[PDB]
């Protein structure tokens, strides 16, 4: 039984599969760090103030190495943590552990049940004589758990802070119902640049040659949806030589596409010629049964957009079609004439199984979150209220200045006369 | 002098002209089908059916298609040019020819200017209830010499970035009576204004100044907005090597994850054969920066005014400016070194490129769309203010010019429709 | 032992791992045959006219699902043959079990010692009651086993197809001593697109990813030598928004990479500063202990030319250095003061062991060897001598002919007045050799 | 005029008195061909070309006059004649005879004049030339003809033009040639500018120059997918244009594929093309019926060679109106008032509508010198009497005298290095 296991302190209070491997888990820790200098460089400048003294922070997010060096840096800022994992397999239980040995009541594990998910939740919450104050979550699971099961405990919350879409738009039907202050980090300036464009203009490519060795040149590629998501995949395919069709309901992006020097076509046009199909549109069925069966053979189909839902994945389930698993998050779908497509993740985004956010991505990110942690708890009375509101953009500006020097990017600051020009300070914020 | 027909009521250099500057614009029509397929989808319906339009833009074979597309769709117009060198006289012929009270020509005067303009506004039986101007100049003429007038206009369209600012100043101050639509901010114009015409005009400004070969230049642009982040993809598509400057920090980072270094202008400017500002800001490259640039250098702004680059301190008398082409100065020192002045520190493409006819279609459109948005408002819909083109209009803009790339738009289903919680017919995005 | 093993034909005339994998091996056939319909069309075209009756080839090459399809061509058009893998690791054993249950003389398995390398080529090679009439080899190795220890098998041998570098380098020595016809495909023309540009192009961004997880945007690349294999890796870098920096011996090539957009430096000027060394020269001691020395902190340094010298490796082995193995083809290499440098692959190849050759490419290779052996087979007495020649211009256009419909490419075809405009045939060569 | 200041008349210009703004002109140019002046500067007051006599034909130009100082201050006498009877530069031509050159050039030569200062530039009492540079074969021709005493005792020719090396040639297979050729017509360094660079550039500008066109979203159509084609393709794509390609060669077709253009037959995308490009130095490529076909408003235009890849010469019929709209620029209409525009009237447009860029002549005047140090100074026996290309060391040197245009740095083999690769340290490292 997991569960009777004791740190070196002897404390039992955390959940992980093996507390024997914390040694391994704080190597890939250090790991982390080395490659995560501003988040170091964040909790260096920021931790003699301690401007998190008195923060008791749940969260609830990837149980990695990388956020591993998150929650170390709350905890070197002042706060008291507890963690659980948002999703039951991404957990690291090395680095699981090493955080359990280090004192964190962490309670995660790789292939969780269901039922072992929210128990998790419950523990990382409710617990004798501490109460949190501080919520960090990645899909809103353990927000809305507190708001449920504990309405009193939740009322009492300085702040949320929420990293997903999905957790976004659930703090948004919060209806009046929303009583304390969210800060929305997934529409951070910062952190879009590099969760839209750069990661999935790498990740498609990174995907695709990960699920079928393919080569891109003289691909005819099919990209539904031109937003920065659909930008990127176009640009990416585009420049290792594939010929790439746009589809669109917006005129606005459609007209962006042509100048950008691709065909804007309805899928109907090209569904029978094309080789890959891929979806960015945060929309339903937009490749439906009939498309899938008027593919040619072989003809591959991913989504980059959002859920299972772009590509009508459940059509396929009909008794006549055959599947086979020819290699991990690669389905084979089988005609009665012996026509095949190959689905790609089961139609979920492509790039959460089969590629890898880079670490300079999730130190983006996790500095976004200390920063509107910090925001949230220090903030006066008056300022944030029962509303869902941005990281102030002084703040957006000082990620980015804290990741400068991965580049030996140099700065230019304002004269006094230049400021004046332009009505800022030389300090920021640069822009409204 | 005078037309077939009746009328003397315009005036223009020579009514024989007629024939020729139809020819024109009839060309232009052809290069612009956003317009005409607005006259089909338009004219039967009549949406400009007792507007009384004047106007005061430039006059070329494009904004004559503009004019004729207002008729069209039911407008009676007057217009005067908003600026005395810009005129086709041929063209003012050939609307004066069929019917259009021009007054315009080639090489005004001071006077003549302000006379054409009130030859539109005042007028026998005819009151204006519509104001579309390139400049604000023929709205204050209005608003100043005939208040009344002014206060019975139904709708202002102004399409100068200066225009605009007054119109905003005289909201600030309680003194705009009637609606106007500022027709800049639009997502479509600006795409076009910032980024794709920028893309080509910084390119085709330096062929067409300096002969030059772009392959391994060493280039300094200063700012990563939308126009530095324009000129740099632009020329590093022609093979040159770009360095970048920017203060701000979220501006710094996009410029270093899209494959530049980026500096301070003080790291390079010893050794860049090109500098171009694109920063909004002023003296950005001081006399010490032009002192310290290597022999034959490069020097433009595609940024604002002609204050990036302080041209007024090489105006000091031991330099030697000498003029080597239309809008190309070298600025020699003492010691025979050289910089190369492009259009004397003022926006190259101004002056060294041209507007593709595509580009005044999307201007044109929008003031069309903005007309009849204005014109045909329920009364309560706007008032005394400023307002932006609706987001459908936007949309319909770009709709309209769709068909010159043989686009294919893709309709939502009722389904997917509600699932994304928007109407079939659009705004498809808020603003 | 592994050689007591029979297929259900009773034969064991085959050395393989383990027959019984014959039928996963077969699947694995199939699905490659799907996924090569050029060397599939060529196939079916040519099978009928058997225009490899009486051909005996030995083949060593890689042994995977492809080279199944090529071999079973080489069948289809009437050779027959015995094969060898090229390469200790490579060999698919379910691939080499499929062959051997098919009735092919195959001596092959992943994991042979060097011992057992020589002694299945020798197996392919000399059996009772069967001389070989053809090779085709990948890098010399069954080449030069012949023309050592039988060297009267040698003389009568009809054609040698050598597809690799080291291999046609070997041929021309030559020197006197080559009296048999060679065919160098390594140099075709369409190969050379694929084997040089496209591959290296997909492989870096690809083997890169694999190794380290990077993000591409922003990192300082120096790229060493700009012939086609650097500026592929350069222009994959550039488009993912690396900034890249070049060094060239051929002020010619020099002059390329500034027209193209790369500050062209030398190593030291940059070296302290990159995040990425890439060496693409064919050169030894590119990256010297000195170099090494310099760079910064958790610098990346891969070869994607030849050998493993062109980063010198060995100098890294000293005794004040520590290497820590992170990850598959991944050392950390740390410093006393603990600055560390990251070497992928030990300094081979990046793509060799961190990439995959799509099967695309595999199928332009095997097209190519399968019309240089028929070339050579068939060829009139003596249009081939004793020399290395290049594939005909003809047959090079022939194999980018037969893959064209991958893509729905529509070739124009001369009129009659055009070919005798330009002073060429409606069917080719277009161009010269 | 008729004398210089030191009272020569040893020259045939249009008028003296333009020395001066010739010499401003020649100073300009100076400034940018640095590798010419770099040649003049390693000399270190030797005389590497001390015994030669050149007689040169080639137009000229303020960048041609540097070459010529350039073999004078090397030591060489030179006189001079224009290759053609349009392009001199008359205050050019004047600066040289000023400063000693005698010089036979005017701009608008009659046929007769031609000729005559051909022979008053090689046929003068007391000097006999012993080298010759040519562009165009017709000085060569002249001496050959005329003086074939002389002809015999000329050490080597150095010939620029693809129709004079073809005239040399057919010397040579009548045993006709009795002196060392060097065809600098074909250089790697000059094919690259000629072929790619230049292309690139200027197919942008003429397009720019002759329509005013936006290149976003246009439809474009190459005809031919060598170097010319492959250049025109990457430009208009790198300016959002989208490329169709067309190729009768399968392994150029190839390439198209995998750079990401549609490879089709021109008849499946003539109706639909807003611009038509020739690149195939092939005849009626673009036919009567495809001009038939075309839009209303399709630009057409040829990169390739002459007035025949497209078909113009079909379209000067009565049925068809042709309106000059601009300098170089047609509008063909046909009877029902479709209009096509026909730019530099199916000429090669970057002739017409381009300029060449200054660094490419710099290539150019160097190699021609270099060629011309060479010759002169072989050693017995290394040139026959025959056609010889340009060493490959001497086109390396004319490239690394230009790389400080970019600040450039080149590395240098070792020792050890050059052994490995079989080469020597200071070339040439590659055949030919
Ligand atoms: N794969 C990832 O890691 C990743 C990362 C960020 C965002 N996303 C998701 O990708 C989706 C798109 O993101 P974005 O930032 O590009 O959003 P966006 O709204 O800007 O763009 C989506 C585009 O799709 C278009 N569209 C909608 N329905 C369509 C249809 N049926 N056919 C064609 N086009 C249609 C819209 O007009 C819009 O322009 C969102 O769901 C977002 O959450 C995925
Ligand atoms: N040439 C044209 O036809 C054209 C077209 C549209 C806009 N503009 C003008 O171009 C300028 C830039 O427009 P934009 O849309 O890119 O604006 P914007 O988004 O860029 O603001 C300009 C950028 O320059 C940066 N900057 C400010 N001062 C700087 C300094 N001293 N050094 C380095 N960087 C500095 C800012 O951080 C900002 O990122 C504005 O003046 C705008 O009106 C010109
Ligand atoms: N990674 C792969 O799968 C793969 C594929 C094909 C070829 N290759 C190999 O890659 C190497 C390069 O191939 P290529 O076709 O580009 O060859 P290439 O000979 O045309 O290019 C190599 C370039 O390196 C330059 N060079 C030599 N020494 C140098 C040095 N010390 N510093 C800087 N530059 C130097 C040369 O001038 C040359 O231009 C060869 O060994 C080739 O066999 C590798
Ligand atoms: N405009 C210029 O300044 C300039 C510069 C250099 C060369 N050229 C000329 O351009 C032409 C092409 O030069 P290159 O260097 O590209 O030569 P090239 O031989 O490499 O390429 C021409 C290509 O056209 C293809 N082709 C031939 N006929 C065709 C047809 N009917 N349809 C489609 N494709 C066809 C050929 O297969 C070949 O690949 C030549 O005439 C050359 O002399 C012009």
């Amino acid at each position: 039984s997991m569960k009777q296991q004791k740190n070196s302190k002897g404390s039992s209070d955390f959940c992980v599969k093996n507390i024997k491997q914390a040694e391994f888990g704080r190597r890939e820790i250090e790991i982390a760090e080395q490659e995560m200098p501003a988040l170091m460089a964040l909790r260096k400048r920021a931790q003699g103030e301690k401007p998190l003294a008195g923060a008791k922070i749940v969260g609830c997010t990837h149980i990695t190495a990388q956020t591993a060096v998150l929650m170390e840096t709350l905890g070197a800022l002042g706060a008291q943590c507890r963690w659980a994992a948002c999703n039951i397999y991404s957990t690291l239980n090395e680095v699981a552990a090493a955080l359990a040995e280090s004192g964190f009541p962490v309670f995660a594990w790789k292939g969780e049940s269901e039922d072992d998910f929210w128990w998790c939740i419950d523990r990382c919450v409710n617990v004798e004589g501490w109460q949190p104050n501080m919520i960090l979550d990645d899909g809103g699971d353990l927000t809305h758990w507190i708001y449920k099961k504990y309405p009193n405990m939740f009322k009492k919350i300085k702040g949320i802070v929420e990293e997903s879409v999905t957790g976004v738009h659930r703090l948004y039907q919060l209806a009046g119902k929303l009583c304390v202050p969210a800060m929305n980090v997934n529409d951070s300036v910062t952190k879009q640049k590099f969760d839209n464009l750069y990661c999935c203009r790498e990740s498609i490519l990174d995907g695709l040659k990960r699920t079928t060795d393919m080569m891109f040149g003289g691909k005819q590629v099919v990209v539904c949806g031109y937003g920065e998501v659909g930008k990127g995949c176009c640009a990416a395919l585009k420049a290792m030589g594939s010929i790439v069709y746009v589809t669109e309901i917006d005129p606005i992006c459609a007209l962006q596409a042509c100048m950008d020097g691709f065909r804007l076509v309805k899928l109907n046009e090209v569904i029978r010629q094309v080789d890959i199909v891929i979806t960015c549109t945060g929309n339903k069925n937009v490749v439906t049964r009939e498309h899938l069966d008027r593919m040619k053979n072989s003809c591959i189909v991913c989504n980059m957009g959002h859920s299972n839902t772009e590509i009508d994945v459940a059509s396929l389930r009909t008794p006549e079609l055959t599947w086979e698993r020819v290699r991990s998050q690669v389905d084979h779908v089988i005609w009665p004439d012996g026509k095949r497509i190959v689905l790609l993740a089961e139609g979920r985004l492509l790039n959460l199984s089969c590629s890898t956010v880079p670490t300079f991505v999730l130190s983006i990110t996790a500095t976004t979150q200390a920063l509107a942690l910090i925001e949230l708890y220090n903030a006066p009375e008056g300022r944030y209220k029962q509303d869902v509101y941005l990281l102030p953009k002084k703040m957006d500006e000082y990620v980015a200045s804290l990741h400068l020097p991965t580049f030996d990017a140099h700065l230019t600051e304002l004269t006094d006369e230049q400021a004046k020009y332009l009505g800022l300070n030389k300090n920021g914020p640069f822009k409204p």
